[PDB]
């Protein structure tokens, strides 16, 4: 239950391009954290790299413990080069796959890895114990330094350059230049079942994923078991994890291929904007088959077309919490407070004496309820703890300031603009929230993967168009809605979720597309202390990074 994570400058080559990246212990992707349900894990982080950095344990509630949650300028100031910080990871309700990643700038492009939370001693999986288990991390690779990719978009005010490859476990796969030799490969044995722990650690796109010749029985997401269902492909959004069983059924006698492509490719609908549409591949290989069975190329799956919204919707519609006596559910039935949160890509005016590259030559931005989040320079959590004025404003609104036909295509240019602020939403301990995310069509309808730190939540409804507060709740799933930490809000649509705010602390909420995070598609929940020691935020650890 103790790890040393040294942030290192590491030379890595992909697509024949060598560069120095930040990595953990020289590994890209980084090491997997292994735990069992309800463990406490300690990670000493030593920043031996060239820049400010933080680490985040994605999907871990961290009860009463925002100090170890990670998001830069939200719960901590950064770990400076040459400094160190000890994170305490408090696992509670989570069982399944999570992941960890840098939570500063674009550093998580290479600084990330898996978290595996096994059943605790004396308990078992709700499904037959898999023969083997394999993290399958979907990611992106840029030939350029990711810091320079970010910095250039900051200077120009235009869009972030697309990645050069999509990757599986850091490897672009068979169809990329200078990649075929090191494609990720896993061995399978006829008749055995494998748990694929799929993590979308890319920065930019939701991804379709499939394995040639093999159906996938999905059994969990975001550290919570799901009602099992079997499919030919999955959809998975940045931030999300999906666990699924693969049954190695194919014949190893020479009558069938012995190699099968695992493959992923983006789900993306904005035909006017560039996208890294390259597929990424890995190889599932039956090892006990005759060498003639691997004579040709591996079999290829049928992936949905990149713009197949129906295929995305059809996967997401199947997600439901597993509800049993060993795995109960607690859907909040009486809501204390409703929020409608419009999600928009935006512009702000270009700075004086400068030309910008965003739409209308303005500067790109993004917003929740038309507030474009701006990081403070004193982190929110310290400001809240010390009662420091002038850092944040505690009036993030429960509804957008101006109602309009949110999802009507091509809104007029005047609705593009937003305004920066550092606003948070303060709630009393135990408040039951229904949060409805409403995509707008400003600058293009788009599915946003909205993520809430400190909590998972029940996704009780979703639809296309404008949420109707007097009609859509009538068909909410109040019985077994999926319990997630990151929700794909529909393209040009809405998603409703509920949770009890019973974790005292300071909790980031944001789109998990990093470009939207930095553009300001974020806010913060401050959950005040309740009554009793169990409802009190932990005290500040002695050696927090200084601001
Ligand atoms: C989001 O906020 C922006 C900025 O406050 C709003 O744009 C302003 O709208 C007012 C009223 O029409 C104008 O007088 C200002 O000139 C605008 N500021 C600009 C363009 O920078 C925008 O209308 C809001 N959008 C919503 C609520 O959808
Ligand atoms: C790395 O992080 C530190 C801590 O947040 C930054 O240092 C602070 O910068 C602010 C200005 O934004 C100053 O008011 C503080 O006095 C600084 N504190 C220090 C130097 O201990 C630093 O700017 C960050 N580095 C980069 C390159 O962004
Ligand atoms: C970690 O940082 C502290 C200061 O916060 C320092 O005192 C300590 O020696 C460091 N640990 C090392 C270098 O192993
Ligand atoms: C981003 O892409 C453009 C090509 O469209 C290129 O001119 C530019 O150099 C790229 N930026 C970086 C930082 O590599
Ligand atoms: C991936 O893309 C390459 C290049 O377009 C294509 O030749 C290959 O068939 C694709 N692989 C899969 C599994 O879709
Ligand atoms: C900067 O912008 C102002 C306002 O548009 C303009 O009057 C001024 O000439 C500019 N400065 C230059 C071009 O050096
Ligand atoms: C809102 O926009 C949609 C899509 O353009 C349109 O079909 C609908 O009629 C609009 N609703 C109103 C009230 O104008
Ligand atoms: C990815 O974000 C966007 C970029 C642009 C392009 C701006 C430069 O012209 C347009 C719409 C978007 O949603
Ligand atoms: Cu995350
Ligand atoms: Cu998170
Ligand atoms: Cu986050
Ligand atoms: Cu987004």
């Amino acid at each position: 239950t103790h790890y040393d994570f040294v942030i290192t400058e590491t030379k890595v080559t992909r697509l024949c391009h060598e560069k120095t990246i930040l990595a953990v212990n020289g590994q890209f992707p980084g090491p997997t954290i292994y735990a069992r349900k309800d463990d406490v894990v300690i990670v000493n982080v030593y920043n031996q790299g060239y820049k400010n950095i933080t680490l985040h344990w994605h999907g871990v509630d961290q009860p009463r413990n925002p100090w170890s949650d990670g998001p830069e300028y939200i719960t901590q100031c950064p770990i400076q080069p040459g400094a160190n910080f000890t994170y305490k990871i408090i696992f509670t309700e989570e069982e399944g796959t999570l992941w960890w990643h840098a939570h500063s700038e674009f550093d998580r492009a290479t600084v990330h890895g898996a978290i595996v939370i096994h059943p605790k001693r004396g308990t078992v999986y709700p499904y037959p114990k898999p023969h083997k288990e394999m993290p399958i991390i979907l990611g992106e690779w840029w030939n350029a330094d990711v810091e320079q990719i970010l910095l250039e978009s900051q200077r120009t005010g235009g869009d972030v350059n697309i990645s050069d490859a999509n990757t599986i476990n850091g490897q672009p796969g068979d169809f990329a230049p200078c990649s075929k030799e090191d494609t990720f490969k896993m061995s399978v044995e006829h008749g055995k079942t494998y748990l694929l722990r799929v993590i979308n650690a890319g920065l930019t796109n939701e991804m379709f994923f499939a394995v040639a010749g093999h159906r996938l029985t999905v059994v969990g997401t975001d550290g919570r078991y799901l009602r099992p269902f079997t499919v030919d492909y999955i959809l998975i959004s940045p931030g999300q994890t999906m666990n699924m069983l693969l049954e190695a059924n194919c014949a190893t006698d020479g009558s069938a291929n012995s190699r099968y492509y695992m493959a992923a490719r983006p789900f993306f609908t904005n035909t006017a904007v560039n996208v890294d549409d390259k597929n990424t591949t890995a190889i599932v290989e039956y090892t006990d088959a005759p060498p003639s069975a691997s004579a040709g190329p591996p079999d290829s799956p049928d992936l949905p077309a990149m713009d197949d919204i129906a295929a995305a919707t059809a996967y997401t519609a199947q997600l439901r919490s597993l509800v049993t006596k060993e795995h109960p559910i607690d859907v909040p039935m009486e809501v204390d407070e409703h929020m409608l949160v419009t999600i928009s890509v935006n512009t702000i005016p270009c700075e004086p004496n400068k030309t910008c590259a965003g739409p209308g030559n303005n500067r790109l931005a993004a917003s929740l309820n038309n507030v474009s989040f701006m990081n403070p320079t004193i982190d929110i959590l310290d400001a809240y703890y010390d009662s420091i004025s002038g850092v944040y404003e505690p009036d993030f609104p429960n509804k957008p300031p101006f109602f309009f036909n949110f999802t009507a295509p091509n809104p007029p240019q005047d609705l593009w603009f937003t305004k920066r602020g550092t606003k948070v939403k303060v709630v009393e301990y135990g408040t039951i929230l229904e949060v409805v995310f409403q995509d707008t069509a400003i600058l293009g309808a788009e599915s946003h993967p909205m993520h809430l730190h400190g909590f998972s939540f029940y996704v009780v409804g979703r639809g296309f168009g404008n949420f109707d507060k007097d009609k859509d709740p009538a068909t909410y799933n109040l019985v077994d809605p999926p319990y997630q930490n990151t929700v794909s809000v529909p393209t040009g649509g809405w998603a409703a979720m509920r949770f009890r705010a019973a974790n005292p602390g300071v909790w980031f909420m944001h789109c998990h597309f990093d470009r939207h995070t930095v553009w300001g598609m974020d806010t913060v929940f401050i959950v005040k202390n309740g009554k009793g020691p169990d409802a009190q935020m932990m005290p500040r650890p002695p050696n927090m990074p200084k601001c």
